[PDB]
């Protein structure tokens, strides 16, 4: 009882797998709304990947038709599309670089290819990098050589957060995000999950990694789920893909941390609302808010109701806090386990006049 | 030609002197709109000062009746009101502490009085401090002892920005603002202005102070004019009050710096839009934007048309950039030297449902 009104929360790192069995825009944005999230940024490592104008055009129409909450779509860097995205770049959330193991169309085989993208992508638009361990230092070098900013995805190690800390003390334009599974899970949990389910990139860290992220909360600009819904069949199979589902558990876990005094409510809103807004130039959502009950104690079940992943690595954890109601642009979108907006209610925020990134003419 | 669309800019530090000859809400917010500013935070050192509930109630009605753009009103800390503002605190922009020379009702005569305010002001609401030189270090200590954040007004010296830099490297929750006269004026200009006009608190810095602020732009969270309109009669008189008018010159000066590559357009928008939003929890303004012409060269005249100060210390400086049009909540508010919204069109953003600061119940 006694609900708290939050602004519409933003998750800047989700995999909705459309262009489907793992998840689609309709089911993924339903999981988002149930987690208090009213706007998401979808990553480009789909099949086909979003690495050129026709693929983005297709993805945009599928999301406009399936999305239940508002969204923006990332473009993906490839070994061949550097210098070809200028005309559509402004319509995307930003450019995503996969600098570690991917074995996909987004594989870059040389740091020179990184520079070509930093040099050709419009300088006023966001660039985001999946960069682990020393790769974070390498991409920061490229960002400095090209005299522009970069945003580092899912920081998970003491090594990574301390380097970002050192870069920020030197005044370099770097921001970063951390995912809930790197704040609330560690190696102490791999025994329970197993090597199939516990497969994620970046991998789970040690207790020292987790403690370092919490100790350096001041260095973390954003929280983002890295929603990577894979079915249990794939996570437990021979070659299990990496990633966890997390849209529905992100806010409950972090509200639990707030109730325990680990971070303040403001700390949470900076990292799930204000900083995502200003890093990716995402527009406000009028008449949009989330109502949470901070008193409700519950246990995370074997699977959350909406994500098609049908499993969660936070099973059994005790949480304090739940989303009671979500209103999106004047309409009740979610209430106590039911989503009440149809697929297609969501819109591409980059098409809004206030959602375009300002630039010099 | 070729205009750029900016979001509604926010100035979190203005003196509008109502509850009038120096300036009132009507003329001050006109100067604001002509400077591309659609929302202002007014300081409490008026006559009477805003240091209790009846004074705030009065000021709120005067602003609602005179303001041409949206606003929030600061409460002022005094030697007697600690622990008495709890019921109205949420209706104010924040709490303003004057820790240096003021000889007014806002004079605090002991650091213990600072702590009492940090201890009694609601922990989720903003506290802002006028703190110069070592006072910045002292108020940071108080903020640490009371385990909360603080925002430092108009940083003007190498000494101050380096200490804030060191505090942020230690992870302390401190943010700060800088005013245009401390980025574009120095001791080299006091010869022209004289000791009467050149009187400002914080005083103008050396060239080394100015260079240090620019070199440490990464440490500056906000730009704010510290609009302190005093008539030429007072600035040139026996005991001249401190402060400059700056609402109408802030954006042109900073756009000049952008055109010269001293900072990026994004750097500007972070410090005049996004960061003011998230530090003071100010709501968005729907259907609001500013159109600027970045090509227009002009010279700052002896006085700008709207501010009742009728003088400016930037006289003669060559600038590149001008505000062509301002739209505030769906109405043309300003166009090429004419304000087209009447006194009273502006609203108190703290009364908006989205303008209240979220708190734990
Ligand atoms: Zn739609
Ligand atoms: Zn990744
Ligand atoms: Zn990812
Ligand atoms: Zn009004
Ligand atoms: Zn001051
Ligand atoms: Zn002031």
């Amino acid at each position: 009882a006694k609900l708290v009104r939050l602004p519409g929360l933003i998750d800047v790192h989700v995999h909705l797998q459309e262009p489907t069995h793992k998840e689609d825009f309709a089911s993924g944005t339903a999981a988002a709304l149930a987690g208090g999230i009213t706007m998401v940024c979808a990553m480009p490592n789909t099949r086909p990947p979003i690495i050129d104008a026709p693929a983005l055009a297709l993805a945009q129409k599928l999301a406009e038709a399936g999305a239940r909450c508002d969204f923006a779509l990332f473009l993906g860097a490839s070994s061949e599309n550097a210098g070809t995205l200028g005309t559509v770049a402004g319509s995307a959330a930003g450019l995503k670089l996969y600098l570690n193991e991917t074995f996909s169309e987004l594989r870059l085989d040389s740091v020179v290819q990184w520079m070509e993208h930093f040099e050709t992508w419009p300088s006023h638009l966001p660039i985001v990098a999946h960069a682990e361990q020393q790769t974070v230092a390498a991409v920061l070098m490229v960002a400095q050589l090209t005299q522009r900013s970069v945003h580092i995805c899912h920081v998970a190690r003491k090594e990574e957060i301390l380097l970002i800390k050192a870069a920020k003390a030197r005044g370099l334009p770097v921001t970063c995000e951390v995912a809930p599974h790197h704040l609330f899970l560690s190696h102490d949990d791999l025994e329970r999950l197993g090597p199939g389910k516990g497969e994620v990139r970046p991998e789970l860290g040690s207790r020292q990694d987790v403690e370092a992220l919490w100790e350096n909360m001041a260095v973390i600009d954003c929280f983002a789920s890295d929603h990577a819904p894979h079915t249990l069949e794939e996570k437990c199979g021979s070659r299990p893909p990496p990633g966890f589902p997390g849209l529905e558990t992100m806010l409950p876990l972090l509200l639990t941390a707030v109730s325990e005094g680990r971070l303040s409510l403001d700390d949470l809103l900076q990292r799930l609302h204000h900083n995502p807004r200003r890093i990716f130039h995402l527009p406000p959502q009028e008449d949009t808010y989330v109502e949470v009950d901070l008193e409700h104690e519950w246990t995370i079940p074997s699977h959350m109701p909406f994500s098609k992943a049908h499993w969660t690595p936070f099973e059994g954890q005790k949480v304090k806090g739940t989303v009671r109601r979500v209103v999106l642009r004047g309409e009740v979108a979610y209430i106590d386990g039911q989503v009440l907006v149809p697929p297609g209610y969501g819109q591409d925020v980059r098409k809004w006049p206030q959602g375009a990134v300002p630039q010099l003419p």
